């Protein structure tokens, strides 16, 4: 007997999704290059059609062809190292499914390289968490369009589903599409955290409020327009105790980690001339939470002000909801006019309401919120800004002057805001017809005699500003 | 024959090969077209610059170990360059790359040279094209043995500092000089950016005239602030166009760079280094390139107009006292990567003798450089600069203001996102506790990806 799918990777991700898969009716080939834990998984899941194996030959060999293999292992050298571990033993025409979290441009060199030697290739970014592997995650896979209808029949059958019935995964656009926008979500995911981290901060240092005062407030936003999966789980969060009595909160070390798709958002916003000032202050927010000794040092020479008076209690905490919720929105304009970026530089003519469409579930950035942007994007597929969609717009128009507010009593505080301050930043560059651009174009003149361009007449000029 | 050549004579090339010259040596020149040689002989008659015309008669005309200035475009014809002169080589020449090169094509060039017994040294040559001809701040990594024979001339055409050292040093090996050419550009974006900050909010705030702006610049120029960046600025605010108008009024405000701007970032991000300042000044450029979309949005987006700015004299103090104190974060950052990188890269880099060369030729160029000198002395090891008594007592004195003009901007409309990233990062460093406590329990919670504690040793998961 053969098995109808097989998964390589046995860490949670990869356990999950062979078990989510197997909880639809399929039997499940398993292989990890640790057999230990493909042990584990056998021992922990008795009564699941899972069939371990322990030799790659065999792995390979129990699979009914075309072979359908998914691999959910550590992005980088073990991708490289397990697909070409399975090579060997893979007759034309197998089907090989990369669902770790790998660079697109990986993606881009191994789709040429597989596709070349006549295997059928997908690269696909799978997100949801350990629950959402197991239950259905968001699903975006990239590659040629052959491939991908060879896979989507067993992709939408362990993929979340929206409310509205429509499953978290469509085809997103060829070679490297899917893992760009895998990274994509993996960087608004790191802005959306930072974001409610700095509420967290505001909150708690502008009006002392208890753990429990504040599993509160994120319980109240969490029931109205900022509803999301990650203010579910905070409002959870801030109430979870350990065997002692402690607060985990107040316990658990405040070094930020992290595995690089935070950097790579930020790397390709870089190349790609996207001002992505959200996202990229929250991995540098993250990159400073791991200089705890170097903090804890300067702590105790350098000097600062106290915590501001903040008024009233109830005036305040609508402040920083609406913040919070503004600052979202701008981190989310700049993360779609990347995708917009990138799509025309590698060619993918992406479909950004269908993005947004496939994230309203599964995905860790999941929330209603979502469906603001799929609409926007419905009206308007090739919009080049969100903040341009009236429904963003109007938010704009309400809520500028409570983030105007809070980044002020911040600042006056003492109390870091790093996105919250991009987020004004941004928002007042978007919309200036005219910025000081000017002066460093003629300092440029002047230092190197680079040219420069003028309002009033066409061509380039260089003066002598002496 | 001559201590040293010169390989291709674009502006950059000519410019040092006179430079050289001009200290009283004869110098080889040599470039892949013809012409460019044959048209800088003619422009300076009597000065000695010996051309040739074929790379076999360029080389030959050197005296060993050979000493040859490559000065071709950073990019592919860098490797075109050398790969033309290896066969005429012996073992231990060595070839000096003062293009604006990648650090990392620098290591490979200097791997791929040394196992064919050749020396490279990749070097950052800053100032302009004038600096390149006057005495630019020059950078220079690879073999030190190397970089000690050819230092004599490396020496005389640099600039000088004002205690009279040449702003020239051997920086480490390999890349590293070019990784601080990289770092030197990044922080001049940093500057620049924070220049344009303060006219923003001395010309959205007080409404200053261009005359007035001219007059603030020179005034802060005579104090702590002094540098070339200012002093230029208050030249570009008095520059009128040939009708009575000023010049600067009517330039695009679309910041160009090229494609390399973003290098120091990328690296800061390679490195796990906080470097928001510089970063943010790239992606200032980035959105200033973005006009079209700006005008459109300008047409649909709403904001506030600025608010009261209350004393003049005071509002022009505290953006001051705010410039100042942003430029401080910057270079706080920025040394703190030229550390990350020193361990990463191996270099052992001399943090106080990069600060001197960046005393006089380089385009960020400033009295402040010697406070950094300074720090660096006294301890050579210090994980950042707020932490040297001169830059905390700054801190302790200036951070008022930087606040307050931080949030009038802010209240104001006026896009402040270096003076804001300055607040954030000092706010951020001194915390000893940050709420990076609710991320690392939010990828617990949904990713299984443990956590540490402040009580007690070890990783540690929750079932949540
Ligand atoms: O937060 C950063 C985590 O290190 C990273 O691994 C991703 O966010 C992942 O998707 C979690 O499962």
């Amino acid at each position: 007997s053969k098995q109808q799918i097989g998964v390589v990777g046995m860490a949670v991700m990869g356990r999950n999704l062979a078990l989510n898969i197997e909880s639809r009716g399929y039997t499940v080939s398993i292989f990890n290059r640790s057999r230990e834990k493909t042990e584990e998984v056998i021992a922990e899941n008795p009564g699941k059609k899972l069939v371990p194996y322990y030799t790659v030959k065999e792995f390979v060999e129990s699979l009914e062809t075309p072979r359908r293999i998914l691999l959910m292992v550590k992005a980088g050298a073990g991708t490289d190292a397990a697909i070409d571990s399975l090579k060997p033993y893979l007759d034309k025409g197998d089907i090989i499914i990369d669902g770790g979290n790998t660079f697109f441009q990986d993606t881009i060199r191994r789709n040429r390289e597989l596709s070349a030697e006549g295997f059928n290739f997908i690269g696909t970014g799978v997100s949801g968490g350990e629950e959402g592997a197991l239950k259905g995650p968001s699903i975006m896979p990239g590659g040629q369009k052959e491939a991908y209808e060879l896979v989507a029949p067993i992709l939408t059958k362990i993929a979340a589903v929206a409310e509205d019935g429509e499953p978290c995964v469509t085809y997103i656009g060829a070679d490297g599409a899917g893992h760009y926008v895998k990274m994509v979500h993996n960087g608004i995911e790191y802005g959306d955290m930072q974001l409610i981290a700095e509420a967290y901060s505001l909150l708690k240092g502008g009006l002392n409020l208890t753990n429990e005062e504040l599993a509160q407030t994120f319980t109240e936003w969490n029931n109205g327009e900022l509803s999301s999966y990650l203010i579910d789980i905070t409002k959870d969060i801030f109430t979870k105790k350990d065997e002692d009595g402690n607060y985990l909160v107040d316990v658990i070390l405040d070094e930020a980690a992290n595995k690089g798709t935070g950097k790579w958002t930020s790397q390709s916003a870089l190349d790609l001339g996207e001002p992505l000032s959200l996202i990229t202050e929250s991995v540098f927010a993250r990159y400073i939470s791991s200089l705890k000794d170097q903090r804890v040092a300067a702590s105790k020479v350098l000097s600062g002000p106290q915590a501001q008076p903040a008024g009233d209690k109830a005036e305040f905490i609508e402040k920083v909801r609406r913040a919070l919720y503004l600052g979202k929105i701008v981190s989310y304009a700049q993360g779609f006019s990347q995708l917009r970026a990138a799509s025309e530089e590698y060619n993918w003519d992406l479909n950004y309401g269908e993005i947004a469409k496939i994230f309203r579930a599964g995905c860790i950035i999941r929330a209603q919120f979502l469906q603001k942007i799929t609409d926007a994007c419905a009206e308007n597929p090739q919009i080049a800004n969100l903040l341009l969609a009236p429904y963003f717009k109007q938010i704009a128009d309400d809520y500028q002057q409570a983030l105007r507010d809070v980044v002020a009593y911040a600042v006056q505080n003492g109390i870091p805001v790093p996105t919250f301050s991009a987020a004004v930043a941004y928002y007042d560059s978007y919309r200036a017809a005219v910025l000081p651009a000017n002066l460093i174009q003629a300092q440029r003149d002047y230092f190197g005699a680079h040219t420069y361009k003028r309002i009033d007449k066409e061509g380039v000029f260089h003066t002598e500003w002496l």
